[PDB]
DNA sequence: CCGACATCGCATCAGC
DNA sequence: GCTGATGCGG
DNA sequence: GTCGG
């Protein structure tokens, strides 16, 4: 919160580029700067001072000076005053509705929560559920609840097959006092980069979690990635808990470390690290880290037996999960 | 100046 | 049906 | 919007 004002401004700017301008790179550019500034250990006194940080160029430093003097940015003041942008921005908040869909709905007069509700027929499945739990999905999950959800998920998975290994990653694994959702990495000896000796591994788990009424809805479901909704059980007379988003990712057991690295994030930390890998001559994904050939083509998977092994290849000192929240 | 900017799963679509 | 491109999520 | 070469 040292430079909250500045990072909020950048984040707001980032969302506009993404949702309205549909300018993915400007969006990322703003996120990087917000990120680098968010960790900057000093209260920024000027754009020049900020422009010294990597990711902060001439344009952003100029905006920081405007914001510092006035306490606001005229460019954003206007954007907030543009109905179309206001609408597009709002619609993107529904899970399932992105920049394109948001703009399309707006072109059809559908531009408010009320418009959406009376037009469910014009929504795909995912968007439907996103609208259904709109409020709940805007709420944060106290870690305390994350702990309760962890017990349930791990114990239900164990019941299906003691050989499954479920790890809660994402912001939770990074130690956050609250998360936007629960992210679960799943593995089973039967599924390796070598073979799939047992199908429905993810399905089985999803089924058990539904049976106990933990998973309530589904956004999308494949053989390795499940995206849905879940809810903690409440007691008698107790008010119900909010519905929560849950992502489950089944990964080859022998590719655990690359998988846990990826799913632990943050997303920006991941972008920065994968970028660094490229510069060092490697390419990293949730499955492996591979060298980059002279032709550019990625080679064979390098041996990995710990997250640290990945950091070493790219010449980075290990960073605890708690220090990866960029 | 100018190209690169991380990576990929699932849903939906168009074209054949 | 298939593939490949796009959207949206990650 | 920013950066390296
Ligand atoms: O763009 C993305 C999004 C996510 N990820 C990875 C990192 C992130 O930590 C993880 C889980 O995705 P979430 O969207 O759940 N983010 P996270 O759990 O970090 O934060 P939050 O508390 O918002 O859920 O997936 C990427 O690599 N790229
Ligand atoms: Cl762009
Ligand atoms: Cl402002
Ligand atoms: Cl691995
Ligand atoms: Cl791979
Ligand atoms: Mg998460
Ligand atoms: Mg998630
Ligand atoms: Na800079
Ligand atoms: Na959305």
């Amino acid at each position: 919160t040292l430079n909250g004002g500045i990072t909020d401004m950048l984040t707001e700017l980032a969302n506009f580029e993404k949702n309205v301008s549909q300018a993915i790179h400007k969006y990322n550019a703003y996120r990087k700067a917000a990120s680098v500034i968010a960790k900057y250990p000093h209260k920024i006194k000027s754009g020049a001072e900020a422009k010294k940080l990597p990711g902060v160029g001439t344009k952003i430093a100029e905006k920081i000076d405007e914001f510092l003097a006035t306490g606001k940015l005229r460019k954003l003041e206007k954007i907030r005053q543009d109905d179309t942008s206001s609408s597009i921005n709002f619609l993107t908040r529904v899970s399932g509705i992105g920049p394109s869909a948001a703009r399309k709905f707006v072109d059809e007069g559908i531009k408010t929560l009320e418009d959406l509700r009376k037009n469910e027929d014009k929504l795909n499945h995912h968007q439907r559920i996103g609208l259904k739990y709109f409020g709940d999905f805007e709420k944060r999950i106290p870690r305390e609840e994350m702990l309760q959800m962890q017990d349930i998920v791990l114990n239900e998975v164990k019941k299906v097959d003691s050989e499954y290994i479920a790890t809660v990653c994402g912001s939770f694994r990074r130690g956050a006092e609250s998360s936007g959702d629960m992210d679960v990495l799943l593995t089973h000896p039967s599924f390796t980069s070598e073979s799939t000796k047992q199908p429905k591994l993810l399905h089985q788990v999803v089924e058990q979690l539904q049976k106990v009424h933990f998973i309530t809805d589904t956004l999308s479901k494949g053989e390795t990635k499940f995206m849905g909704v879940c809810q903690l059980p409440s007691k008698n007379d107790e008010k119900e808990y909010p519905h929560r988003r849950i992502d489950i990712r089944l990964i080859p057991k022998d590719q655990y470390y690359c998988g846990v690295l990826y799913f632990t994030g943050s997303d920006i930390f991941n972008k920065n690290m994968r970028a660094h890998a490229l510069e060092k001559g490697f390419t990293i994904n949730e499955y492996t880290i591979r060298p980059l050939g002279v032709t550019g083509v990625a080679g064979e998977p390098l041996p990995v037996d710990s997250e640290k092994d990945i950091f070493d290849y790219i010449q980075w000192k290990y960073r605890e999960p708690k220090d990866r929240s960029e």
